[PDB]
């Protein structure tokens, strides 16, 4: 060593790595980037679970991001801040498992609680890397440790032949969890604790940290846990061992190709060839349509989602769940014929029903019926703003608030402590058009205090608000409550209970409670319409 | 003699009686037979006309009320027994009653006939709540009530006979609406300005008389109060009505010619003892004698009809009440008394709906539970309580008479839509029954203007408004003082803009949607789920 800065070598269980001391706005923090937790999965160990990374030599360095897992790139609007802030922003390779530590500078005296970050992409698509998951924040004005790891995504992380040896489903899932097993080993070396993770994430980074809390070998490598606008229950999280074996089998032919020589063959072909072939498993038109997402296996989910929120016990468990205002808007523009980024994206009647088909396409007529019924205002049956409005609720309730009120109730009831918010504020920033409100994934920078950058153009109660959060967030990693112990002039934020079922809006004014998670409507998605779907 | 009260009509001559009203005199010829005694022969049977008589026939008071069930509920009292037949019981009961300002108008006065509600299987014209006395007086109007055949007697169908026609309930109305036509001028009345009007079933046959070709030569506007000729209650089909006919006659000991001949050798209150056994069905509606869709007097149901016709010259006037289904829940529904307030629990609600919606499949059930369940005090008794009160109102009464005031409207017809919801202060059924089924008649009617009845300052002037309302409406086709400028103006129901006006103490509020996603609920799922 001699003469590099001594707060930037740390030594883990595989060996010996070199950090970087990067700038934040109020000082320096420590960033230990790409240490890999894993065996790269390239060749043979294609669709296979992740081994533990065999040690190295010398001093790793550990100051960049590394390679993003193989993933498609979204296309869909060239040059657009909107689409290209998710798109990858390292090279793309199947050799990409490797995580990130933040934490302060110097490293903390005392153990400090752990923040880990999962993130979001429908499964298909997602890095670590990301600026909108920068952890320097975090790190420097809560004094948090924050780690966030690659996971391997689309076919690559989830195609599943499921009962065999060669593909047996969910190594994404596994990949990240190899990555929680890191953490208990070796985050003690940057000052961090072990026995107090919270995991935290969203969209499909929510829908993980759910399968996390509900899958046994798991739950012992955290304690908190966060969910935003994802769950591990609902319609596009998980698939039957029967249909992710129709998609595999399907895919398979579409590339050219007894499970042992289908997944051989898969395994001789190039990764971008299954990229581009990963869209044309379900021509069926759907927006939530991506067809490598966690099976149900049997092992890693011994059962449904459903099943295991409405049965298990979560005496010992603290969430904070919670939604933003404008779920499904964004989705609209990805093939709901009449939605655009570019216009006002005013629809007719005709144009509304037909949406409602590709955003619930496991829907009988019947059931379209029910729910164009349910969001038709008869006041105004045929005005395009309503209708608009009402295609954007229906694909955001269906998907992501439904989905996470059951989860809530059903957690509250079964002994959790829950906490729920609905997100309200819209970034100054945001480069969507004002009718996408405040679109899926736009708390993100919030949470992570990217505001708290005087480059970023953010406004200054954005910049008041952003803390606010990261407050919000930090006390509920460190005692399972958001609330600040001493701070009582602010308004307490109340559990979410069966009976009272409150939840609090977050946005540039004060805490303000709220009673029932759209009730009525989540009603109709979470117990009428199942019943509506027996033939 | 007072030649006032002396008539001529087409049968003879009949005199009437002077009345007191608050404000004057009125002229009054009660019990005017129509018809020749539907007796003996003649039960089941179409209404002849009356034959002539001889001399004066004494028209000075109400003759008897039709053969029919009473109620027995809550015997003694005053909510209950100001329903129940206030005259002597018998099938000789053809009998209409005109009321006309004294000294009696000196030109043609715009006339208005009440039809009584009562399910098809009660009522009278001679109930207090229907006096004409105040409209006569105060208005000035020309008003006209008729009994009508009801039950078994009015309504039993044997479909496709001779002897046993069905709807004759509905014959017996038509034809004291012809006795107008042919008669009315001789009161000062004008027979080129009819106004129907009545309440629930009184209701529904006004639009039944709409909905009829024969019958609509006959008058020029209508008013229907709480009820309609579509909707779950008001009709049945050919094949049901013979259905409860034959088991009617099975139960009393009973070839069509046969059957009806030993019906007819019957006592009344042999068939009336029957009635209600006809569908043991534990629903409220389980009253089995209603019209039926026959291909003659309906050419086909109500909901086919008012879906095709056209109803270009026509004006209606429509509403509803606050809170239509209270009232019923007391009669079936068990967890419901007037005695207490009725705070039922959750199971006691899921049991309710399926008696208020006896139509309902398991999963149609659901979905009303669903749909009125307040998910966020899902257990609150209250809630499940009104919530009862809501399905059955909805259910029977809101929806339809929105149903009917879109289709009116769509298809041609000038609407005028209410929700009335003042709560008499002198009521006696309990508070958590809100404005009843039933308890705006005695509003429009005028009741409060008489001192002695213990109606409230203001309740007395929101009577005179109604009144005015109405007969507004029955001159002219619109119910808006052509002499108020200052407005509040009440505008027509359209599909568009779905405007009511509210009817209470306040001055007119408009409103826009009648119930609309609640009814949307009831009139375009709930069919496709079945
Ligand atoms: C906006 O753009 C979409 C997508 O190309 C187009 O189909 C739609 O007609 C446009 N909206 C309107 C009506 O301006």
């Amino acid at each position: 060593e001699g003469r590099e800065d001594p707060q930037l070598l740390v030594r883990v269980r595989g060996g010996q790595l070199r950090g970087i001391r990067l700038k934040a706005p109020g000082g320096p923090v420590s960033a230990f980037l790409g240490i890999p937790f894993a065996e790269p999965p390239v060749g043979s160990r294609r669709f296979m679970p992740p081994e533990p990374k065999r040690p190295w030599s010398g001093v790793l360095d550990a100051t960049t991001f590394q390679n993003v897992c193989y993933q498609y790139v979204d296309t869909l609007y060239p040059g657009f801040e909107g689409t290209e802030m998710w798109n990858p922003n390292r090279e793309l390779s199947e050799d990409c498992l490797y995580l990130n530590v933040w934490t302060p500078y110097p490293r903390p005296a005392s153990p400090t609680p752990v923040l880990i970050w999962i993130y979001g992409g429908g499964f298909y698509s997602g890095a670590a890397s990301l600026d909108v998951y920068d952890g320097r924040f975090l790190a420097q004005v809560e004094g948090a440790v924050l780690v966030s790891m690659n996971y391997r995504v689309g076919t690559f992380g989830f195609l599943a032949l499921p009962g065999s040896r060669e593909a047996p489903g969910n190594v994404g899932l596994l990949d990240q969890r190899l990555a929680l097993q890191w953490v208990q080993e070796n985050i003690a070396a940057f000052g961090g604790d072990p026995m107090s993770v919270t995991l935290f994430g969203e969209s499909a980074g929510a829908a993980s940290v759910g399968m996390h809390i509900l899958s046994l070998p798991s739950r012992s490598l955290f304690h908190r846990a966060v969910l935003q606008s994802g769950t591990p229950n609902g319609p596009w999280a998980t698939v039957s061992a029967g249909e992710a074996r129709r998609r595999a089998t399907l895919l398979a032919r579409l590339v050219g190709c007894n499970d042992t020589e289908l997944i051989a063959c898969l395994r001789t072909r190039p990764a971008q060839d299954l990229v581009d072939h990963e869209w044309h498993v379900l021509p069926q038109e759907s927006i939530f349509r991506f067809s490598f997402v966690p099976v149900v296996d049997g092992d890693f989910l011994s059962d449904t989602p459903e099943a295991l929120i409405n049965t298990g016990d979560f005496q010992d468990l603290q969430v904070l769940v919670g939604v933003v205002k404008d779920e499904g808007s964004y989705f609209l523009v990805y093939g709901v014929p009449g939605f655009s980024k570019d216009n006002e994206s005013l629809i007719s009647r005709a144009q509304f029903l037909a949406g409602v088909r590709i955003g619930v396409p496991q829907a009988s007529d019947l059931a379209a019926e029910a729910v164009v019924l349910h969001y038709t205002d008869w006041l105004h049956p045929e005005d395009p703003t309503h209708l608009r409005d009402a295609m954007s609720a229906v694909v955001g309730d269906h998907n992501v608030v439904c989905p996470v009120a059951q989860l809530a109730g059903r957690l509250a009831a079964q002994g959790a402590r829950v906490y729920a918010y609905i997100f309200e504020h819209r970034a100054s920033t945001l480069t969507w058009p004002l009718w996408m409100g405040v679109p899926h994934g736009y708390e993100i920078e919030f949470i992570f205090g990217l505001p708290l950058d005087p480059s970023l153009n953010y406004t200054t109660e954005e910049r008041i608000f952003a803390q606010r959060l990261m407050k919000y967030w930090t006390n509920f990693a460190r005692t399972g409550d958001p609330n600040d112990p001493r701070d009582s002039k602010s308004p307490q934020w109340p559990p979410y209970t069966t009976a009272a079922q409150q939840y609090v809006s977050l946005n540039l004014k004060p805490l303000e409670v709220r009673r029932g998670l759209r009730a009525q409507t989540c009603a109709f998605w979470n117990r009428f319409l199942p019943k509506l779907l027996s033939a």
